[PDB]
DNA sequence: GATCTGACGCTACGG
DNA sequence: TCCGTAGCGTCA
């Protein structure tokens, strides 16, 4: 009542006093209110309602009394996001003060606690619009209890606010987050908002304490938190795509699939659903009985084993390829389009490895290598990544770590041969093809690197022999070859497993952890699975750590530069994709390289490697075609 | 009739 | 019985 104020209705002296209160506050506690009015504190991840406003709890304490007189203590202030029916001058004014207040929220020196901070920052950024850039939110730090709880239990599904309260809050704290207009009144909604913001503060503090207990605090602060505005910035931008080229390509791939469907129906001597794996399985081994010649799955390995036995596996393979490209990287990419561009949604809570994930579309899952088709009424090369074009004038600058996890593995194992080892998988592919590097095909590399991946993480002789098309004897032989050549990899794995048995958990370089209780399981498949998972997590988690660190450091570096406008557009694990203004390319590519390479040594945390990190830079007007640089 | 959904298989991405 | 993301399609 005196605890809730619309900042538009404040007298100007009270407005000034409010700005000063925000500057001198002990902590800010924030949630987004929708038109329901519901909050991020309620249970839905998707409101399916518009954003109305933002509520901020201003805490004076985390000494003496206080009388402001225009508000009580501690006050909740409300900031209208939603546009009114008519735009006019008073709306302009309201917007001016609102932007001032929200920016105060962004730059304030006290702790900011927001349940989902990325959403908040995105909303604020889009609210700034023209009077602000992405560099305004760059330094924003805010305490996201969901991220903390994720660091503690990465496996657990993304919990609601109430879940987090019952789990991490002691004790007997019951919240009502479910109030809306129409199931309740405004006063109920608001009272509950204030109470739940207090509770949110308490919860977040408790979770911070826990994070310190588990040794996750420094990781939380240095790595996860500064990443929050970076995701929001990426979600605030959009990558322009070819609506037109894409519709064409769609039509073409549709024609070709019609062809392939007809062919398959022909050669199987029946009309079966071309997209059905069940029916294909029944045909391939149901009738044809190919396994007996020399049931199994329809998977690419099996289908490649049978490629000479019958014309159907090859047909099916090509069909699956073309159908995937069209259905997913064309048609499904056309449905993600707004205004001739797309924007992915980023999830920091998505993985157990500490990796980022992306949705609608998944831009981390876009096929790297273009595919070839025979046009039905010349050869036709189709690259989905070629559909992603930079704005004009602007150009994409890509920067990736070369063989990041191999180098991580070198660091962790300390294998002398590796530590010795101008290329990597061209070397091994050359050694396997019994020829130099220069004539080695990219597909040979594609298979080989995947095979070293298989063997290092504990793959058996079976799956090994399968993926490279090897008889078991060459399987065990190749296993022993690689593991005896580099001894310290098995030692490292054996150590990681031992650690996971000891602690009941396994830990990455920067302290990110993967609890694996089934390491203690009696079931042997479960136990072995937990072991594989631990061994993989040390490396993949460490690399996730490093990639996030690079992301943050480059973002920060560009953030304070007066010249450089470079915007981080996408991240694909090992790779950072920037949209840079043309004349800024040389100066930007320089800053990017120097920054990412300096990652070899950063204090804190001790964070030192045994191997330099080679950064590969690329540039181009399209994501599909990027010419190497420098 | 036209949908909803949980589970599985296969395909891409990335190491 | 390499790991683990998303996405699309069949099936009961
Ligand atoms: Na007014």
């Amino acid at each position: 009542k005196k605890h809730f104020c619309d900042i538009r209705h404040l007298d100007d002296w009270a407005k000034s006093q409010l700005i000063e209160m925000l500057k001198q506050a002990a902590a800010l506690v924030i949630t987004v209110m929708y038109t329901d009015g519901s909050t991020q504190l309620g249970a839905d991840q998707t409101p399916v309602s518009s954003v109305r406003g933002i509520v901020v709890l201003v805490k004076r304490q985390a000494c003496g009394p206080v009388l402001e007189g225009f508000v009580s203590d501690d006050p909740c202030i409300y900031i209208q996001i939603e546009h009114s029916a008519i735009w006019d001058q008073e709306q302009e004014a309201h917007q001016q003060f609102a932007r001032n207040v929200l920016f105060q929220t962004m730059k304030c020196k006290c702790p900011v606690i927001c349940f989902n901070a990325k959403d908040f920052v995105r909303i604020v950024l889009q609210f700034f619009g023209n009077d602000g850039s992405w560099k305004h939110v760059a330094d924003f730090i805010g305490l996201d209890p969901r991220i903390a709880a994720w660091l503690i239990d990465p496996s657990d599904a993304t919990p609601s606010f109430e879940d987090l309260v019952e789990k991490y809050c002691e004790k007997s704290i019951t919240v009502k987050v479910n109030s809306t207009y129409g199931n309740s009144s405004r006063n109920i909604v608001n009272q509950n908002v204030r109470e739940n913001l207090k509770t949110l503060y308490r919860l977040t503090m408790d979770l911070c304490s826990k994070l310190k207990d588990y040794g996750l605090w420094q990781l939380f602060r240095t790595l996860e938190l500064p990443l929050i505005p970076i995701l929001a910035v990426m979600e605030s931008h959009a990558i322009q795509v070819n609506k037109e080229e894409m519709e064409k390509t769609s039509a073409l791939l549709g024609a070709r699939l019609k062809e392939l469907e007809q062919e398959a129906h022909f050669v199987a001597g029946e009309r079966f659903l071309i997209t059905s794996n069940n029916q294909l399985r029944e045909i391939l081994f149901g009738k044809l009985k190919l396994h007996l010649l020399s049931y199994p799955s329809t998977s690419e390995a099996v289908l490649n084993a049978l490629r000479d036995l019958h014309p159907l596996p090859k047909i099916i393979l090509e069909y699956r390829q073309v159908h995937k490209i069209k259905s997913t990287f064309v048609d499904g990419l056309l449905a993600c389009m707004k205004k001739g561009s797309i924007s992915s949604t980023w999830n920091q809570t998505g993985t157990v490895t500490g990796r980022l994930s992306a949705k609608h579309p998944n831009i981390q899952g876009i096929s790297k290598h273009p595919i070839q088709i025979t046009t039905p009424k010349k050869i036709l090369t189709i690259s989905p990544r070629a559909m992603f074009v930079s704005s004009k004038g602007h150009t994409f600058l890509a920067a990736d770590f070369s063989q990041i996890e191999l180098r991580i593995l070198t660091h962790l194992s300390g294998d002398p041969e590796l530590l010795k080892l101008d290329d990597v998988f061209s070397t091994l592919t050359s050694q396997w093809k019994d020829v130099p590097v220069e004539q080695v095909t990219h597909a040979d590399r594609e298979q080989t690197k995947k095979v070293v991946y298989a063997v290092v993480y504990g793959a058996g002789k079976e799956r090994l022999a399968a993926c490279l098309g090897v008889p078991i004897q060459e399987a065990a032989q190749f296993l022993e070859s690689f593991l005896q050549k580099y001894k310290k990899i098995k030692d490292f794995a054996r150590a990681a497993i031992a650690q996971c048995h000891q602690t009941g958990c396994v830990v990455s370089i920067m302290g990110r952890r993967r609890p694996l209780p089934r390491i203690h399981a009696h079931d042997q498949q479960l136990r072995a699975q937990a072991e594989r998972q631990a061994v993989n997590f040390v490396v993949q988690g460490s690399a996730a750590d490093l990639c996030k660190l690079a992301m943050i450091h480059v973002f920060t570096a560009v953030a304070a530069s007066h010249t450089l406008t470079a915007r981080l557009v996408a991240q694909i694990h090992d790779e950072l994709l920037f949209e840079v203004e043309d004349p800024q390319i040389p100066e930007c590519a320089a800053l990017v390289r120097r920054t990412m390479e300096s990652l070899e040594q950063v204090q804190a945390l001790e964070l030192q490697l045994q191997v330099p990190l080679k950064v590969s830079l690329s540039a181009g007007r399209s994501w599909g075609h990027l010419v190497p640089l420098q």
